[PDB]
């Protein structure tokens, strides 16, 4: 005879796609091909063989015996590496004068197995290695903080259900994490009390997963990628009131009292942050007490307080009311109702209470540093030094030096919240002489004494 027919392919059937499991042993059987060459004799016996596809190297994954046609694995088959492997089979007759060949396409597709487990994916180094959620403080029960996420099981389908659970770190049980990944608030939280919480969440496919018995291996966020740190930070609300530094403030005013003079600066604190911390001040009423009297004479608005400055300022000349003092009731309020009260005592200082500080610089320059000098001095003296005026120096003899400057001041004892006799202030200066001796010279000071008899 002569090779007259080409082989034909009984199995595998035309354009078929075999499905096997993944990660099966090497050289594990897959399929047994069969083809028929009608020709009798060797011209019609078939010999099976894959084809070294040009770009497709998939054939490297299997072996097929030349006679038996049995297809066996040759490499590992991880669906996770490649899913469909595609091959072109070839059946040749042994016939002569030339053998004939027949090519049948085939494809192998792997079925997924629970090969892997749900795993997290860390963020870039340095960058925060955790996940942040935010929720308003004093939030109510149930308020969704937010949705944990960040895991994935390489697997497909049911082999990759990913449920989240809290592994450790809510010992106080402020939240609950429904497996879906929703974090719910359970308790009152107060930024001012605790600000950030944190804990470790587990990702497992086990809807019944329960934390290990507590003394077990402590966890390692650096190795276990089934774990992620989650940090909840509390947003702020206006839940804190303004709180005055003191509840009696005392400062002195001079009869000679340039209108608009800054007497003292109060302050109030709102623990709150941002707008909620904005504090606005003001004056509730003013009482005038003439020398010794138990009638609070109630003269006009004689003072002003900056709504934001907190600096009480003169509004009249007090040369009129020489004997006596004032009680100013003040208020501080936040953007939203929280309020606090206090009391300022302004006392018209007697000469007996007022001191001068001579300085060998032009008065202009003395104003240049007045604040600094006083701040330093008050610190070192540990007492409130309040600058009252800056004028040119006058010798007791009545000489006036147009390069020497005076600095009338009055002092209060933080401790007694009470004003000071010149006497006691001189003594204080002398006591601290040594500590102070540095300041005075650094600032061209020349002497100290009261309002000229
Ligand atoms: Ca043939
Ligand atoms: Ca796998
Ligand atoms: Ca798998
Ligand atoms: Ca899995
Ligand atoms: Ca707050
Ligand atoms: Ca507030």
């Amino acid at each position: 005879d002569v090779n007259d027919n080409r082989p034909v392919f009984v199995r595998p059937p035309n354009g078929t796609i075999l499905h096997i499991k993944e990660e099966i042993p090497l050289r594990s059987n897959v399929y047994e091909v069969y083809a028929t060459d009608n020709d009798e004799g060797l011209n019609g016996a078939v010999r099976y063989s894959f084809l070294k596809t040009t770009g497709n190297r998939d054939w490297e994954y299997f072996t097929i015996d030349p006679i038996s046609g049995l297809i066996q694995t040759a490499q590992r088959l991880d669906r996770e590496k490649q899913a469909v492997y595609s091959l072109i089979l070839v059946a040749s007759d042994l016939g002569q004068p030339v053998p004939y060949e027949t090519m049948q396409p085939l494809q192998v597709a792997l079925e997924d197995i629970d090969d892997n487990e749900p795993l997290f994916v860390r963020p870039p180094k340095g960058s925060p290695q955790y996940q942040l959620l935010t929720v308003p403080e004093h939030s109510p029960r149930g308020t969704l903080v937010g949705n944990v996420t960040g895991a994935v099981d390489a697997d497909e389908g049911p082999n990759a259900i990913v449920y989240y659970f809290i592994a450790a770190g809510d010992e106080d049980k402020n939240f609950h994490l429904q497996p879906d990944g929703r974090l719910l608030v359970l308790r009152d939280l107060d930024r001012e009390t605790e600000a950030t919480f944190s804990f470790i969440v587990k990702a497992s496919s086990n809807r019944s997963w329960t934390p290990p018995r507590g003394p077990s291996p402590a966890l390692d966020l650096l190795t276990d990628l089934t774990l992620q740190e989650v940090r909840v930070v509390l947003e702020d609300i206006n839940d804190q009131p303004p709180r005055f530094t003191k509840a009696e403030y005392t400062a002195g005013v001079a009869t000679d009292a340039k209108v608009g003079s800054e007497l003292i600066q109060v302050l109030a604190l709102d623990a709150d942050i941002g707008n909620n911390s904005l504090v606005f001040y003001g004056i509730l009423a003013i009482h005038y007490f003439r020398a010794l009297a138990n009638d609070s004479e109630d003269v006009g608005q004689v003072f002003t307080m900056g709504s934001v400055d907190g600096i009480l300022r003169t509004a009249d000349l007090f040369m009129a009311y020489s004997p006596g003092y004032f009680v100013v009731d003040i208020v501080a309020r936040d953007l939203a109702g929280h309020n606090d009260t206090a009391i300022i005592g302004i006392y018209i200082l007697r000469d007996d209470q007022r001191v001068k500080i001579v300085i060998n610089e032009i008065p202009d320059r003395v104003r240049g540093f007045e604040e600094e000098f006083i701040r330093l001095l008050s610190n070192i003296t540990g007492a409130i030094v309040n600058t009252d005026d800056v004028q040119f120096h006058v010798d007791m003899k009545g000489r006036v030096n147009f390069a020497q400057t005076e600095l009338l001041i009055h002092v209060v004892n933080r401790d007694t919240n009470r004003i000071l006799d010149v006497d006691r202030v001189i003594q204080m200066i002398d006591e601290n002489k040594e500590q102070l001796r540095n300041l005075f010279r650094n600032y061209n000071v020349l002497d100290v004494q009261p309002a000229i008899s």
